[PDB]
């Protein structure tokens, strides 16, 4: 399964502590994102420097043998750095690049002299990246514009700025200085070999596939928890609807959620409300829970096969000539041409649109009374509705990012201009793509920490709505009793107790026109005519007037302690617990200053930052 | 003309000291522009006054009356659930006070209900440089731009929460940054908490910095084009008023036009003339589209963008919250002029138009990057005379791919993609603020790509002028050593033709290498002189040949390096070339000259963004009419 | 206001004869689709025969004495490697002859030096329907229309390889076209071929039907908007003068205008201030965005559709060859007013917001199918009364998200495309006649929701009539069996406001049915009277009450139904829509008793967008209107 992949992934970004370059070893993309992100990650070069040297050689006495091959050194990085400052690829993406860039030397096909490498190395370790423009390359005869800075940092340019750690910026000679480094003095091939690879867009493309695995398990665990909010059907989720249409993913999918609902106790409430009054509720689920293992399906299949892409350039030599020296021959081709990773980061920005879409479907039916199965309009606890919007703001918010997610997620490869003299006739703007997936995944994280943030409110909401119809149902019994009411006529009115939504009344329990005193009233007439009779309506006529004696006070008791259970046996506790706990959240209302976004603030940097995996690993425990 | 609504758009934008406000006065793009990039310029609220008093009036008496008018603690909760942004980014202070001008001014017409205290609040925190951060997303600008607004309403109300800036250095909680200038947070009356989150404010405000510059820069790109014209070698003829008169879209005259006058007794084109009359045959008669269909090209863009300033300022200039107070005839009327679709459509054709804009710099940086296509310049406007070691504006040439691309991928439609939002109250949506983002980012891109190509002009008018002083210099050794070697007339005159006819740039490397096309020209005729026409006229081509390769060199280097260390003093374009060079302290582009193409376009590119740009644009355009 | 000028385009379509072609009479959009559409129209050039002349026999001066001017001193071999598109679909009929209209045209302005007997050769094929079969892609529109114009060149010149059409079925060799019609293959002189290939006359006439429908189908819309309020109960308000006077875009003041008008008497508006009189507190107090702000949305619509008219039109009066012939001053003037720019940014324009006029019709079409946003319409405006066979307008409520969806793709630009094309000599170019194509195709679509969504509310009409006519029943019946039973004033005034509240159409499947809304909302007034009053005669009373109520009361409601079956609308500015829809048309309220298809009724409708037959009712709903 796919999920065991991506735990796989956490687990290797969150354990490494020395990358391993060596021309053998695959570098991943949690090694990548595990590099930019957490600073005590180191490299280790591996002394591969054999074959680094061999090649070296042949380039450098193929030079002072005066021969003659194609493919001085600092006129080329000069008219590269042809970058403006308007915005910059960020340090996490330039030391990706950096990464990327030493790694594609290890396999000996690039001619760079190993030192290179090690002043490389060095440089990662020390915190120590150029400041590059951030728009430039059209990634063909590859990342040529941006890949010139780091260039222009390792011969020591005045004018290409350094920074060391987050806090200095220093000229570049400076930089390298401090650092114990001198400026190179570029040899045959090697400006060539700086500059002309894939290193930036598969940099920016390894992040953004690593956070697309990451939130890609994220909205399908988050499925299971929306099922058990809108008091979903779980048998959407059942081995055989999907062994039939055996799409991977699909069967993948199904199951983790199958799994997730196994022993749900809000299953058990769900299957509790559609026993009451069954055949005037919907029998099946909308489509935004009911089809999501077929909506997901070619999104987790997307989002796998660009990581596989991805990583193949990763671990490549793609920079021109290619120097075969066993057989003395240079190679030209063009293995700086990044359409690989261009291609399928156009494919995942659109699964990721798919992702979002999928989010918003189940956001707008979780807002809406018509759609959210007892749930209150805007998750608003009120009780007083005229001063507690609830999350309005929010689903406003969701409407904003979906829409431009879908605008993003337009193609970049399908924009080739006929570029640098027409030589790059085809270009595959990879970096460009990148750029635009990162940024539909930032939306992305946006619309996840709100889903959780409103499910977080609606577990409080389904679990406060639970204590509210069993004090409604006591307060009925009881008060049947005491009032001398029949056998006949306590139950007709105890069902009321138990069938009416308590979210429609909340707001003024015993007003005579909503939905708690319309369902006794009608019950009261229905017995009248049952049992018939003078004594009987005074029972009657005192029950109701002694209903606004205690039930309102009792409903605002047991609520006003809730605000100062069924999750405990849910496998979404860790997920509740984090958002409660641990960031220090509460049931919203009018009751509560926090913010909406206060609360979402605190979800979305933990989604941020990588702590969100805590919680999701906790509850995918054991799932094989 | 276009033309001169462009001109006093930027004159208004250069001169303006105060933003009146009051209800009447328009305030224009320009204004907009002023008041977010020049801190000196101040608000001025008029009293306006007694329209506004009354509408609070009636809306608050109505209120006190206990009356039940839909829209009219009930406010603080809609503040609160509306504070639903997050930071990833930011809207930046430009935009905030931009939109807090825009919101200052829809109240103005006394339709609100606001109160007059608010407004002068409103007034001060702008120009005491005060504004709220706020969240980049959320709005889909239907019922206004809720979320964003809302930050500003919670800095008024004093909203902890709300962080403060207090100019580009100080950041603190709206409570504090309120004391800092003197001010209480206030509680919100009836229909005022509604009248602060329910407007247009931050798409509108947006739009009319990004109006203004596609103004600025339309006017830009259509000069630019006689300079091309210019450095190209182009035919001036494709301006023709007759041409243009019988397909007559305003924007095709009126770009036409400015061409014409631009282009009209150009010492270029004199170049050019003589040019296209050595070898016409082997020479293209007309040039090609990116010059040739310059106004065509150009008239849907300048009508797009003009069109679209005058709707953005209509925006600008409207009450654009619900419900709507007619306070004179005791109605609060219910519509939904809080939704963006005015500036949402446009900002999707103007980001059309931007990237058509785009397109046609980059055909034209194109053309002039490739030596069979920009009629005798060296390929990437390098100057040598080692190729080897100078790729000259090459890099530029490859980032010009790249900024197009992405300029291209920006200008699909915002507009398309309406969710059904607000449970499902808000069915349609403008997305008026993500557009007005987009199509700034699009013009962010359009800049970078109008700074390489000036910058790359320039390099060309340098070129042109070297390219002048080499082939007299070549013309003068040929006739000179003709004397010298007795050559015979007939010898004579055909030699010296060859040193006019063949392109300078074609044998700068190496002039008197026998393999380059001066010597090959040179050899041709000699065996030519030779049939028409003994041995001692061998004797003295050979003696020619001999004393060329001791002198003609050297004079090539001597002019250069002179020349490094003129045709576009006539010029209507001498004000761009002298603000690049001069002001800009900058040189002709080569191995010998330190500085990267980055540190050259950077100087261009800062210009542009902040303004000095268009003062020799107006310089170069003086007296046109 | 932009509603005359599009009545004037209208008026212009339909009672136009004969074009005048002569060089100064401008050619409107709604001549071209007159004469693209309707036969009869002909096409008449008015001897402007002289300055083509002189033109002509300039540059055959030149030719003769030998002169050297680039671009017109051969044909046959420009229109050979011309003749380069391939049959995969091709331009319709209709395409090609408004493009002969405006090749015709551009020649009138004596700028292109071609022979006034070959202009007299195009009115003539155009007279007679002859036309080229044309394939459909291969323009970019730049150097002109190079490939498509190069089979009008083919089909004069007679090249075999050219199939020319003469009528609907007719196929001929052009060479037996031009004999079919009196006319010979053409020999061309100096810078003929040119003439006829370089233009813009392909896209523009594309663009010009498109823009005609455009203006059409908006005013139909914007029309149509007020319809919505009726049927959907919506408050009129939202086009009150003062909301707009202070937001001025000119078509939020022009629609918004229009709106207030269709509305100020209306019948309907009249059972809408009822109905929110009536539980007030409980039903929204403003309209949803579909059509409370229809206004402003339709604002940009307007002005790109208006202004995008305008440079279409300059296009078809226009001299889009080149060189440019001055022979006034004895010189060729070169340009390039073939680049079809003007044209292709516009179509672009236009797309999106027809784009954005299907986005508010799905809108609307949506909110009226959902009984929770329809203010007592049943979902799906079924009928019924058993809904469980009746499942209604869901069916076009699907085609409408697949209609919207598909429309909202096409709307993407396509001159943001611009390729380096011809030797990179045509290194920007218009894409115009691609740009006018899926501009078209979203006409197609913007045709089918129009379709759809009149239909609905001709549904809506019948349901809302036959609503008011039901609850007139439930009232007569409780109030009757009130009297029958003595019961007392309090109890018939508790009984009679729930008939009058309780929305029929959520009882209407079993309207005595103990668990639906009207059984329920009695019980409740019988408890609530019970203790008022407060016996055992009472109860009695109210019993019989129930028993008689579920003898007579559903008999009564089928058969007003089922008269109805076999006025408001009467006294509404829609009237003619909706009479043209039921009784011109011939359809009724759709139900399970109703044989035709939801397929028949709604091909009716789209039928009548388009051919023309819409403008009828809609000319007649906007008589008054100034």
């Amino acid at each position: 399964s796919h999920v065991k992949d991506i735990l796989g992934l956490i687990n290797a970004f969150n354990e490494v502590k020395k990358i391993t370059v060596d021309g053998t070893t695959p570098i991943t993309v949690a090694h990548v994102a595990a590099l930019a992100r957490r600073h005590d990650v180191k490299v280790a070069l591996e002394a591969c420097r054999a074959r680094v040297e061999t090649c070296s050689s042949w380039v450098q006495r193929k030079a002072e043998d005066g021969a003659d091959i194609y493919g001085l050194q600092e006129s080329l990085i000069r008219c590269l750095l042809a970058g403006v400052f308007t915005d910059e690829l960020p340090a996490t993406a330039t030391r990706s690049a950096m990464l990327l860039r030493l790694n594609s030397f290890t396999y000996g096909c690039s001619g760079i002299r190993w030192e290179v490498m090690e002043a490389l190395e060095k440089l990662l370790n020390s915190n120590v990246s150029p400041k590059v423009p951030l728009r430039g390359s059209v990634s063909a005869s590859g990342d040529l514009i941006p890949l010139a800075y780091i260039a222009g940092l390792l011969i020591g340019k005045p004018s290409v700025i350094a920074r060391i750690g987050d806090d200095v910026e220093v000229p570049a000679p400076e930089a390298l200085s401090r650092v114990g480094l001198r400026p190179f003095k570029l040899q045959a091939k090697e400006g060539l070999a700086l500059v002309a690879g894939t290193s930036f867009a598969t940099a920016v493309a390894s992040t953004v596939m690593y956070d697309a695995n990451v939130l890609l398990l994220l909205v399908e665990t988050l499925c299971g928890m929306f099922c058990e909010v809108i008091f979903g059907r779980e048998e959407f989720a059942h081995p055989l609807i999907h062994k039939v249409k055996p799409h991977p993913g699909q069967i993948e999918s199904a199951e983790l959620l199958e799994w997730l609902l196994r022993s749900s106790p809000f299953q058990e409430l769900s299957r509790e409300y559609y026993s009451i009054d069954k055949l005037k509720k919907p029998k099946q689920d909308r489509y935004a829970l009911r089809s999501s293992p077929q909506w997901l399906a070619p999104l987790v299949q997307t989002i796998r096969d660009a990581t596989t892409t991805v990583e193949t350039e990763v671990n490549s030599a793609n920079d021109n000539p290619i120097i075969d020296h066993a057989n003395d021959r240079a190679l030209h081709g063009a293995n700086f041409q990044g359409s690989a990773v261009g291609f399928y980061m156009d494919y995942v920005r659109i699964a990721v649109a798919g992702l979002g879409k999928l989010l918003f479907a189940q956001f707008t039916e979780l807002m809406i009374e018509y759609y959210s199965n007892g749930l209150p309009g805007n998750l608003s606890l009120g009780p007083d509705l005229s001063v507690d919007y609830g999350l309005k703001g929010l689903d406003i918010a969701m409407a904003a990012y979906s829409s431009e997610l879908q605008y993003l997620a337009n193609p970049v490869t399908t924009h080739v201009h006929s570029a640098e003299q027409h030589n790059q006739d085809i270009n595959s703007l990879a970096l460009i793509s990148a750029r635009k997936t990162e940024e539909a995944l930032d939306i992305l994280k946006l619309m996840i920490a709100s889903h959780l943030t409103a499910m977080c409110q609606a577990v409080d909401l389904r679990q406060l709505e639970e204590a509210l119809v069993k004090v409604v149902e006591n307060v009925v019994s009881t008060l049947a009793d005491e009032c001398g009411l029949p056998n006949d006529t306590k139950a007709r009115l105890l069902y009321v107790a138990k069938a009416v939504p308590v979210y429609t009344y909340l707001e003024s329990p015993c007003d005579p026109t909503l939905p708690l005193l319309l369902g006794l009233k009608q019950s009261c007439f229905d017995t009248i005519l049952a049992l018939h009779t003078d004594t009987l309506v005074d029972r009657l006529a005192e029950f109701e007037k002694r209903l606004s004696d205690r039930l309102e006070n009792e409903m605002t008791a047991v609520r006003v302690l809730y605000e100062k259970v069924r999750i405990q046996g849910s496998k979404f506790l860790p997920f509740y617990r984090f958002v409660r706990e641990e960031l220090d959240t509460g049931v919203m209302s009018a009751r509560r200053e926090q913010t909406p976004q206060e609360d979402v603030q605190k979800v979305f940097d933990a989604i941020a930052d990588g702590r969100i995996t805590v919680p999701l690993l906790h509850c995918l425990q054991g799932f094989l």
